[PDB]
């Protein structure tokens, strides 16, 4: 009772399949009771660059300009962008932060790189220490759901892609385990374009089914061995 | 028959680490006799998102917009935007195309991951079919030229971070090798920032060390057993 959920959605079209698990995601969570807030990065205009933009006023060293530092200074005086903060702000409050994207290049299209890049900055989501189990996030939950043009079969351990578990490394355990989450089993949806109708509404219904018992989950054991392991 | 060599790097700050590889690498081809072209994303405020700015001309569908649907049709018309033709024609006349970064988040800084996004469109860089090893730029060489924070000891497979070549694999193997590349051995300087005056040096010299032989070097195998063992 009193959950919060922030979505940081990435896709530039409402009608998209990924729009689709978007909402079902908002309806879904919404039903349930919980608070649930939704960063539009396209809509937003969210801006992908790590510059010195991101440091208002007066920087800690203007002459040799190094991003983490700055940003970490910046951050322990308040004195970040305000797109990073508004997005810390939402990050701060919320239990769960699932991530809705298309694989690009076997990652988070830029725009939501971008948003990982500015937004996880030290002293807000990881320090010395409190990285990995003690990252500053810890408590909260985090979820990929990621659509692919590759197929299942593609994305195993023989296929042309291997393990889609392999490309999920970066991600979970580099970024999300690494600033304190635990990290919620993906959900990949495999190949929306090339699969039929039916089981397009099956991906979207399994989507919304698991939902609804979210909250009920025991999360990966985020490790070299789940990823590459057997 | 001279080389020519693109090198895409990514680093705000020309004082940086990043910067000192940059310019050896500049100097070193230069040196050789090799023709060189540098482009310097932040420098040129390169435009990480794939938005329906990417493309100048008619929509094949203007109600749903799909990035990859659209980009693939305005490359063959030549309507994209000319920012991205740009990139091409330079990846085109490249032989070898050396990508130097710091290590964001496991992977590439956002503005790097955008270029990836935006400049390797289908038509461009691969075909249904044409990919992996039947990539369209097949022929061709890249090489990551990457810095981390991380030292050496904690980018091993008992590691904090799990061996270096783990997170190489949505780069070497899902961008690179998808697009035909040949993919020779990764630079990793490891923990500059840690490092001592003579290490440094020492990790600058050794990379234009390496460079003086660069044209004599094999690809790696682009497989899952070489990044991951088994
Ligand atoms: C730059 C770039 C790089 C890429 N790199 C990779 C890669 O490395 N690996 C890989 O595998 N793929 C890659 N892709 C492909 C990409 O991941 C897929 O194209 C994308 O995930 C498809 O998702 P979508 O939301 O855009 O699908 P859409 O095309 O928007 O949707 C698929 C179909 O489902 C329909 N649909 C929408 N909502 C519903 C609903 N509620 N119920 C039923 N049907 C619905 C839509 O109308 C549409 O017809 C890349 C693509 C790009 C552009
Ligand atoms: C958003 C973000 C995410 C990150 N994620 C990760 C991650 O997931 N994993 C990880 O391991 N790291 C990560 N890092 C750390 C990042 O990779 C390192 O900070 C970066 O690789 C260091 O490279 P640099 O060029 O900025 O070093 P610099 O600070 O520029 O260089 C270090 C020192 O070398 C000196 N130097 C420069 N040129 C020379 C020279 N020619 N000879 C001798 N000394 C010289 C510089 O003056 C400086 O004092 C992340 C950083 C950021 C900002
Ligand atoms: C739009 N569409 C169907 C599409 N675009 C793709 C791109 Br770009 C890549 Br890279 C891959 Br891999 C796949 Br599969 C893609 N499928
Ligand atoms: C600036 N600096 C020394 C620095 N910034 C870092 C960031 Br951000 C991450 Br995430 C990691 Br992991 C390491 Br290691 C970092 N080291
Ligand atoms: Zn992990
Ligand atoms: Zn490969």
């Amino acid at each position: 009772a009193g959950k919060k959920v922030l979505i940081v959605y990435a896709h530039q079209e409402p009608k998209s399949f990924n729009g689709s698990l978007k909402n079902v995601a908002v309806d879904e969570l919404s039903r349930q009771g919980c608070t649930v807030t939704v960063s539009d990065l396209y809509a937003m205009n969210f801006e992908p660059r790590a510059t010195d933009k991101d440091i208002t006023g007066t920087l800690s060293n203007p002459e040799v300009f190094n991003y983490g530092v700055e940003t970490h200074e910046a951050y322990k005086q308040r004195s970040l962008a305000s797109d990073i903060t508004d997005e810390q702000k939402k990050v701060r409050e919320a239990d769960l932060v699932i991530f809705q994207f298309p694989l690009y290049w076997f990652s988070v299209p830029a725009i939501l790189k971008g948003w990982m890049d500015r937004v996880l900055c030290q002293g807000f989501a990881f320090d010395i220490p409190g990285f990995y189990d003690s990252g500053l996030l810890q408590g909260k939950l985090a979820l990929l759901s990621v659509t692919t043009g590759g197929t299942a079969e593609m994305y195993t351990k023989t296929g042309v892609n291997g393990d889609s578990r392999y490309f999920l490394w970066p991600l979970q355990h580099g970024t999300l385990h690494f600033c304190g989450f635990k990290v919620l089993a993906p959900q990949i949806s495999f190949a929306p374009e090339i699969a039929s109708e039916e089981e397009r509404k099956g991906m979207v219904a399994a989507w919304s089914q698991r939902l609804q018992t979210i909250w009920k989950e025991e999360p990966i054991p985020c490790t070299a061995h789940w990823h590459f392991g057997q």
